[PDB]
């Protein structure tokens, strides 16, 4: 059997403020510990990063559930998606809305549906049937954003959110969650819900999660085509330069992902200013933001 | 500069009713006798593909617009995608009702908005806005469509239609519409709208549109990896088999496909019982529904 491994990352953009350091700082930590934790005592490589990615949801500091940005009408829309690398099976869910976790919700579409995605009044009408409360328009929105859109109208980093684990049984699995971009369209769909773009996995290749601007993710398949470097020969490190690579120079696109291979070898990589970041294996965690920052702690 | 070649599908699914040969036939000739129409006046790709996908969503004979199969609630809602393979630009629409042509309302996500996919709501929202006719429910729906609900409410054929091109300046377009498969879960979303999933288009490779199981042709990004196999080397009929039968193998999904390559070579394939099909090239117009059955006839 293998040494389970959790990355979690935040948002593909611009430098983050010294006052928000520390919320970050302490997301991420809090977002891997959950992860590891599910790992530590046997769970699953979905289970983990659902886990992970539910965290980050609540904490109001990330771009996703909670603290997630205003489209044009000041209203949250989430997207997020699901996969489990063993036979590939999938969910996800665009343009939600009244939701306090969008990601849990796309792992109700993989597992209660014949489907792998669900938008908008449909994905509404099955979180009812299976349960999911409805919370007030303004347990979502904050007052970082409702500012960031009036200012929108007349250098950022929003914190788009993501993870990637390896389980005891050799199995991966990614989860991407979204509040998309500020003063998006109405319906707005980005890179987060699309299996390939915003995320992938298989066993017998690797996870990858992204963030970023969708619009580019979304043209490129930044997800899938890193893995198809990986089954290539090249290494985590050498894929992730290449697949982000190729998204600057054919679409001038920037940012980052979060990669695990099937045997273990992990990283974090970005071609934006900064990535928050986390990776928690071997009883240590490794947390990163601005490049060569990483530190490592022993873990819990 | 280049020979313009246009290849449409419709659905790679059950046997086609005698009662509906000729039927599909004069659908086929004449999506693809209109796409050719336009790359022979020097149009783009573009162009091309979407006049031919127009054409099948006109046509009550097939699964996309006018002829769209009914969800489990009795209603009409559709997907389309369409991309531009020089600067990699992109466009669709999820889960749109009561307009006329999805297809359409793609390209308008691609030219004429910073964004590539729009949904559901904000998809009939910004229809109005660019003043797309928003027609009665109704008149989408078909006797036969109100039968096939019924017998399921109380395996099959159902024509998801598409197109490639590459045209006389070198440039390759996908496009792919549908209204997806019967008594499906309200606001589902399947492949048709995914980029490298229902389709993809790249001049430094070709492009590809594809028919079948959705879910299926997500969970493997079906079209992406159709090309990277002639990234690899591979002819395009050997990587339309290697990418079919891997969905095959792999998920368990029956399928299709078009793909026509930057040299201007192409091939319809598929791996489910039948799939009808046309091409346009050089003055000459191919068709065929079943395998080893092809017929070839001046196109004046
Ligand atoms: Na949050
Ligand atoms: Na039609």
């Amino acid at each position: 059997h293998m040494n389970p491994i959790v990355v979690v990352h935040g948002g593909g953009a611009g430098p983050i403020s010294k006052d928000r350091k520390e919320r970050v700082h302490q997301g991420m930590v809090r977002a891997a510990t959950v992860g590891y934790g599910i790992l530590r005592e046997g769970g699953s490589a979905v289970d983990a990063v659902e886990g992970a990615v539910v965290a980050l949801e609540d904490d109001p500091e990330f771009n996703a559930g909670c603290g997630s940005v205003l489209n044009t009408n000041g209203e949250v829309e989430m997207d997020a998606s699901i996969m489990d690398g063993k036979d590939l099976s999938a969910g996800a869910v665009s343009a939600v809305q009244c939701i306090a976790n969008p990601i849990k919700l796309a792992r109700l579409v993989m597992e209660k549906t014949p489907h792998c995605f669900l938008t908008d009044q449909g994905a509404a009408q099955f979180a009812a049937a299976m349960g999911v409360p409805e919370i007030p328009g303004e347990k979502l929105v904050t007052e970082r954003n409702k500012k960031r859109l009036e200012k929108e109208k007349h250098q950022k980093n929003l914190g788009t959110v993501g993870a990637v684990a390896l389980d005891c049984k050799g199995n991966v699995a990614y989860a991407t969650s979204t509040g998309g971009i500020v003063n998006k369209m109405v319906g707005r769909v980005g890179d987060s819900p699309c299996l390939g773009a915003g995320g992938y996995a298989d066993n017998d290749i690797g996870a990858v999660s992204t963030t970023g601007h969708g619009e580019s993710i979304l043209k490129v398949n930044l997800a899938r085509l890193t893995l198809f470097h990986i089954e290539q020969g090249k290494t985590v490190e050498e894929a992730a330069d290449l697949s982000l690579g190729y998204m600057k120079s054919r679409v001038k696109g920037l940012g980052g992902l979060i990669v695990v291979s099937k045997t273990g070898d992990w990283v974090a990589k970005w071609t934006s200013t900064s990535m928050p970041w986390a990776a928690a294996k071997d009883g240590k965690l490794h947390f990163g933001i601005d490049p060569d920052d990483t530190t490592i702690t022993d873990l819990p």
